[PDB]
């Protein structure tokens, strides 16, 4: 006796593909790798409770390949398997509202993701892939499981791995509309003279070397090919924020002088991130945990600042 049920397959959870499945065969035998809200059902035979349900499958024909690219903006063949693997964990995480923002209760080394999510809610940023637009909208409303699983997939990180906030933000910014962001730098060597550089997009909003936006405007010392130290300073900035990053070092955050910051305690192999936000006072959001202080000092790795337009007074 042949038994069948109707199910739907998808790559984006919007466009559905009607399937009739033989209840005598695994999902794997019929569709290849198959997932039900993140759970791998490849080796499971259809249940009666499955009728009418939506299953994710890998893009295995031209229609799904186009749908997957249009939704995620990636053709990485392992992407949906990585997204589903992460989602099976992130759907069990807790997303408390802390000081009016969606955070993440600590689990599975997810401190870097909490501080990234908190930062995103404080800066002006629009994502390009519909997957991130839709998932980020849900995250802002408090249901961040899809958004967190997408960040893990886009960053090639598995649940439990040690992430870096700077690297995570770089991936998210690659998938954001930063096209009108512009930065002009001048590099002055007492031997070699002056050289101006223009940076656009993600490179216009990220700097690695100093946490202080004010120091970057005054000048920072960098190597020159001649062997001397040159001075690099900000000539012009057009962006709605900037991110200043450096290896973790004891640093004092002053209320009203920055938007938010990431603190990292530990070493190259394991550690813990916290988030500091400057509002009516300094709030330290540590997943579900919240403390406040008038002053803050700690091993800061990243600081975000509000911007619109800046032009140097240096000649
Ligand atoms: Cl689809
Ligand atoms: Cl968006
Ligand atoms: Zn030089």
């Amino acid at each position: 006796e042949v038994r069948t049920i109707k199910v739907f397959t998808t790559v984006d959870n919007i466009n559905l593909h009607t399937q009739v499945v033989d209840m005598s065969m695994t999902y794997g035998q019929q569709f290849g790798p198959t997932y039900l809200d993140g759970a791998d059902v490849t080796k499971i035979k259809p249940h009666n409770s499955h009728e009418g349900k939506t299953f994710y499958v890998l893009p295995n024909d031209d229609t799904l390949r186009v749908e997957a690219f249009e939704y995620y903006h990636t053709t990485d063949p392992s992407f949906l398997g990585r997204y589903m693997s992460a989602l099976n964990h992130t759907k069990k995480w807790k997303y408390p509202q802390v000081n009016g923002l969606t955070s993440i209760k600590w689990a599975d080394n997810n401190c870097y993701l909490a501080t990234a999510l908190l930062t995103l809610q404080q800066i002006e940023l629009k994502f390009n892939p519909p997957a991130l637009q839709d998932a980020y909208y849900r995250a802002r409303a408090g249901e961040a499981a899809n958004f967190c699983a997408l960040i893990l997939a886009y960053c090639n990180k598995t649940v439990g791995e040690l992430g870096d906030v700077r690297e995570t933000m770089s991936y998210l910014f690659q998938h954001a509309n930063l096209d009108s962001c512009k930065r002009v730098l001048n590099v002055v060597c007492k031997t070699c003279g002056q050289q101006q550089t223009t940076l656009k997009g993600v490179e216009a909003v990220m700097y690695m070397g100093t946490l202080s936006y004010e120091q970057f405007k005054k000048g920072v010392q960098i190597p020159c090919t001649c062997g001397k130290q040159a001075t690099k300073y900000l000539v012009q900035q057009e962006s709605p924020f900037v991110m200043m990053s450096a290896p973790p070092a004891q640093y004092e955050l002053k209320h009203g002088t920055f938007t938010c910051a990431s603190e990292y305690t530990g070493n190259y192999q394991c550690g813990h991130y916290k988030h500091i936000t400057s509002k009516e006072t300094l709030y330290c959001i540590d997943g579900a945990l919240l403390t406040k202080s008038s002053e803050y000092k700690g091993p800061i790795t990243d600081v975000f600042y509000k911007e619109n337009s800046y032009t140097t007074t240096i000649k």
